[PDB]
RNA sequence: UACCUGGUUGAUCCUGCCAGUAGCAUAUGCUUGUCUCAAAGAUUAAGCCAUGCAUGUCUAAGUACGCACGGCCGGUACAGUG
């Protein structure tokens, strides 16, 4: 299941202010770029092999 | 620029030092218009020190949920500056 429709996210309301909504940047989350990276390093282990 | 001069005697010649002479460094005295470089709390006390300053630092690339400011149409998890 997913995790980012579960992230609590805090409410903003100031005076003067348009309210809002801030979450924070979800860590150790799995990412196209983390999978990317890991990929490049077994390809980098695979090029210096051959 | 490898240099000497006065002083022992009634005169002489020496020995010999004292004094003179030139630079250099530090202090000081008097004087000082321009301009260029330029040393400067070493010597006595590695004596004592008020106060301020003299070492901090962020990129696209460690950690941003500070509305601190702020989106473009925003509750895309995370816009961005910070």
């Amino acid at each position: 299941d997913d995790v980012r429709q579960y992230v609590v996210r805090k409410p903003l309301n100031k005076e003067g202010k348009k309210p809002r909504t801030k979450a924070p940047k979800i860590q150790r989350l799995v990412t196209p770029r983390v999978l990317q990276h890991k990929r490049r390093r077994i390809a980098l282990k695979k090029q210096r092999t051959k």
